[PDB]
């Protein structure tokens, strides 16, 4: 269930960390920091070095034409999934979905998410239900909201929850609430021993 | 003042276009397509080749920590301004502003913008007024909305309007409505003669 969020700038550093924790993860999530620091080709290299699927957390939020230009390049680089915002509207979301599997942001994990996003959660779930993306982003920092979303989201849609570890969210609470994937970044990549850190979360989720 | 939206993947091609239309533009806007295609260093290259200010249209929309990590690399690469979304919250906006000048999205130009963004325009204007970014994004496709925003937006904040040309917006109307800058991409870079296309729009806005 663990999704490693590799938010370091250095590509070889990312590959080293990924290889050391590969045994305990399900997927790797890359964001702009690593792409900016190593080039988009880092996606293909991570997949070849680890054998796991790659999620490109781009938080796409532009007009349809630009979302298309971006997504085609990133899916072309090997991304298995692309995360897109829902607030920019249906047309921008579809421009990306036409190119590959997507994950729609429903509710974010940080404090600022309560200002405009959280108040529209119901509406976003409605859009996700009609579009039917591979999954949606729910707040690992607010497990009660993960349940809220799960209860209203079509069964076939998965829930991925970031905000575990550094942001304060507990892996066990998120899984119990209905998260299918547990996104973990700093708690693993900033740990003195990333493998030991990943194993601890892996054990927590197994309930041992 | 024309801002060139250089949304092509190829760096040498982008530099050629920029140099050919320099006489008629005031700034160059780089988005993810060019950054992905040529690397973030393309920003430094464009500035060295044209001597014009560069806007990094990243539409940042992540949590505070990640927004900082991204802005660090982009401002570090020479970006004079970074575009960030307001929807994600004030904390995410300030994480970027603490590192350099920003432009906040208030209302977008595509059809999808009417679903969630447009209904919250009043609130977004309020946030922009409190943060005081260099400028905000207003819809070149909806001139009447540009004037609406300008009247309620703090005097010192500039308005940049994309959606001119390809999307149907008219440059004269946007400027007349209160846009300080009009962003133009395809109408220029998709043109057989980029310089001629830029000059035509330049003459269109002369004498507002
Ligand atoms: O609502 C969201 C959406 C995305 N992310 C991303 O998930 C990862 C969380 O990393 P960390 O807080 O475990 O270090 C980062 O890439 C962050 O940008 C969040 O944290 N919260
Ligand atoms: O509300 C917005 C915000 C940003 N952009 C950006 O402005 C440029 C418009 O290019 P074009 O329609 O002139 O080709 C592109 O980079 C697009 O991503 C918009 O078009 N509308």
């Amino acid at each position: 269930m663990i999704v490693l969020a590799l938010d370091v700038y250095e590509g070889e550093r990312a590959i080293k960390i990924a290889k050391s924790v590969k045994d305990y993860i399900s997927m790797i999530k890359v964001n702009w920091p690593l792409i900016l620091g190593s080039g988009v080709d880092i996606i293909r290299r991570l997949k070849e070095e680890t054998g796991v699927e790659i999620i490109a957390d781009l938080k796409l939020a532009d007009i349809p034409n630009t979302n298309r230009l971006i997504a085609r390049k990133v899916f072309g680089a090997g991304a298995d999934y692309v995360i897109v915002h829902t607030f920019v509207g249906r047309d921008s979301v579809m421009a990306v979905k036409e190119l590959g599997e997507i994950i729609m942001v429903v509710e974010m994990s940080h404090p600022g998410a309560l200002e405009f996003i959280n108040p529209l959660t119901d509406r976003f779930i409605e859009v996700a239900n009609e579009i039917e993306p591979f999954g949606v982003i729910a707040p690992g920092t607010r497990p009660e909201r993960i349940g809220y979303i799960r209860d209203r989201l079509k069964e076939g849609i998965k829930i991925l929850a970031p905000g575990i570890g550094a942001q304060g969210g507990k892996a066990k609470d998120a899984v119990k609430a209905g998260a299918d994937y547990i996104i973990v970044g700093r708690a693993i990549y900033n740990a003195p021993n990333p493998r030991e850190a990943a194993k601890a979360i892996y054990d927590e989720i197994r309930g041992v």
